[PDB]
């Protein structure tokens, strides 16, 4: 079974401030999302994330991650993640899931 | 059946101006492509797009999309998509296709 | 069989200078990596690369590739690839592999 | 996609006399059936036949075939086949179908 | 996931008498077995039964079934089934299971 | 990958006498065959045997096996197997093979 989707994170004004887990990064923000598979798997599927949209301010550095936290049989937690003085106007992450 | 490929869009001087479908975007351009599968599927495969190359002018904002329009059993329409005063010297999109 | 992973290339000070294979590019650098599949395939799997992290200096152009050189049944060679006066502080490439 | 089923041919009084295609066999009879897959394939599936029931007269020889004539993407023609003075009171053929 | 196996029912002296569920059959006996998959499925697999061994008394009729009662994700109930004055010295049933 | 086939053993006059491996059986004969897959597997496929043809003398007992000896990635050894005073005029074994 193979399922796909898209996560439009949008502007980072709507993102939440989260506490840094990398000592070299501060002001870490993130639009986290809990995606739920249409047809649940039984064993957690292999998931790939892909950044398919980007709108980032040119005066400051491009700092972006498409972070994949975890994958259960039922869904997964992933996020658009930026930090420092980066400004993200728009970030979308397409994803895919395959059983095994 | 799993098939893969790469779409080298190149410079955006060669891209076509297309009419905006987002009210907040103007001067929308796009290198659209109609990809045809080597071995045709019968049911449309799940397709994932991935931006694997980028060459973008630093003086203006990074505005890029890897837009996936549609997927038939026989192929798919996707594009490199930029807008406003963004300059893209180079954009390649790797893709993958899986039956179900 | 489906396998996944992540290649953290990091800062490009640690990358090697490699000779250009594109006449229009100079000062080409690259963090090449030889990934080996946990469970070896017998026929080379289809592999997709995806840039899931980016930290790039804003004063100079964003020049990055997620280059996929080759794929054997046993593994694959891929790299984070930049050139000219681009500065990459961070680049991670998530990948996926599927038999056929 | 994998589909299964069962073909209860029953008594051979209800079977049709068909013309022999083997010179050494006469009085060839056969309960032919045209099975149609619930979910049609696109490429013809590999089909296996299996005799899972038998009720045959002991005074004469056991002559039975589970003959698989053809396989389209949409279904298949198979039959319970006996000949000479064999008497079949009952013959069921379970089958399986797999894409490829 | 595909799993296989074999059910040696042996002599029908060791089989249990079970009550007939077909009005035209009496003295119905059966060696029922509850098979459990090594690697459990999550959705019940499609199962095919196949009689791969037979030792039957020639003075009386060949009456045998390879009956497939049910299939759960975890296993299945099947049996060697005979009736009337048939004598089975030996009956083995090979089986196969496939997810979907 | 799924492959199928048929093994027509024919008359048991052409079968070889082989030494018994069951103490209760004598005069054991067998038409052994070494089948080779058209498209070789890499891991040995799961193989199911099925008797789809039978022509057996009624005056003596039906003693038949569809014996599956071994399965390599490249093929398999199986046989039509009878013993004692059983006479087999005809025995065909259909088979199927699936990767995993
Ligand atoms: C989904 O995400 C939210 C937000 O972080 C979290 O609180 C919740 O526990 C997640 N769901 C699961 C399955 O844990
Ligand atoms: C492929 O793309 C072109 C350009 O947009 C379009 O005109 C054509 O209709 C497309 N093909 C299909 C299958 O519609
Ligand atoms: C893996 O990468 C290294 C570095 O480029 C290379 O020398 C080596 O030959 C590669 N391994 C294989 C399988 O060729
Ligand atoms: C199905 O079987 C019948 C009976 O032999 C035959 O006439 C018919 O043509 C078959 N259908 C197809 C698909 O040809
Ligand atoms: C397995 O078979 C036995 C014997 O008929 C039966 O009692 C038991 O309930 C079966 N197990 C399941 C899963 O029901
Ligand atoms: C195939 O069968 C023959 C006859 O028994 C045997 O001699 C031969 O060794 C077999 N081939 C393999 C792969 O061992």
């Amino acid at each position: 079974r193979v399922q796909s989707g898209k996560i439009n994170c949008g502007d980072d004004a709507g993102w939440a401030k989260v506490p840094s887990d990398d000592p070299g990064r501060d002001n870490t923000r993130e639009l986290a999302k809990n995606i739920t598979f249409a047809s649940p798997y039984c064993r957690p599927p292999v998931v790939l994330l892909s950044i398919t949209q980007l709108d980032v301010e040119q005066s400051q550095n491009l700092r972006v991650i498409a972070r994949l936290y975890s994958v259960s049989p039922t869904g997964f937690k992933a996020s658009c993640y930026t930090w420092h003085n980066t400004k993200v106007y728009s970030m979308s992450i397409s994803w895919i899931s395959i059983e095994n």
